[PDB]
């Protein structure tokens, strides 16, 4: 079971998607990290440059990691378990339509799922859990972590 042995973790957004403003992309990402912080001892801090523990980027098809994206729909993004280098990093398929509405696909909810992986969680069979393998829209305005997900990070950290 891999976990971070440090509690303040830095993150960096390496590039952006044109469908959303830079401010909307930063808001989506920020809020997704907050979901996990309120249920664990982790604190996330944004750096504008340099080496972050968690790199976030929008890539297309082959992008250097041996797990190529597949164009519109299908796989939306992926993330690496806690660790050095690529460890903890999160990639989003630049070919998807990214939104901040109920329309396919809501960047905040997909980001919240990937960050679960960056922190060490695996998929859940509970269809109501954020860590479930298939994407499903749920209201986001005052969204909070499902109980199955809370049990999950609490079991790793505390
Ligand atoms: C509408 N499309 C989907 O719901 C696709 C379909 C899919 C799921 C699993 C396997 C193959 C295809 N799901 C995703 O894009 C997942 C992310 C969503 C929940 C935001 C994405 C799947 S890729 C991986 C498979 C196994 C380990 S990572 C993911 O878990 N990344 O962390
Ligand atoms: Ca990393
Ligand atoms: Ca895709
Ligand atoms: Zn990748
Ligand atoms: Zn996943």
């Amino acid at each position: 079971n891999p976990k971070w042995e440090r509690t303040n973790l830095t993150y960096r957004i390496r590039n952006y998607t044109p469908q959303l403003s830079e401010a909307e992309v930063e808001r989506a990402i920020k809020d997704a990290f907050e979901l996990w912080s309120v249920a664990s001892p982790l604190i996330f801090t944004r750096i504008s440059q340099g080496e972050a523990d968690i790199n976030i980027a929008f890539y297309q098809r082959d992008h250097g990691d041996n797990s190529p994206f597949d164009g519109p729909n299908g796989i939306l993004a992926h993330a690496f378990q806690p660790g050095q280098g690529i460890g903890g990093d999160a990639h989003f398929d630049a070919e998807e339509t990214w939104t901040n509405t109920s329309a396919n696909y809501n960047l905040f909810l997909v980001a919240a799922h990937e960050f679960g992986h960056s922190l060490g969680l695996a998929h859940s069979s509970d269809p109501g859990a954020l860590m479930y393998p298939n994407y499903a829209f749920r209201e986001t305005s005052n969204y909070s972590l499902p109980q199955d997900d809370i049990d999950g990070i609490q079991a790793i950290y505390g």
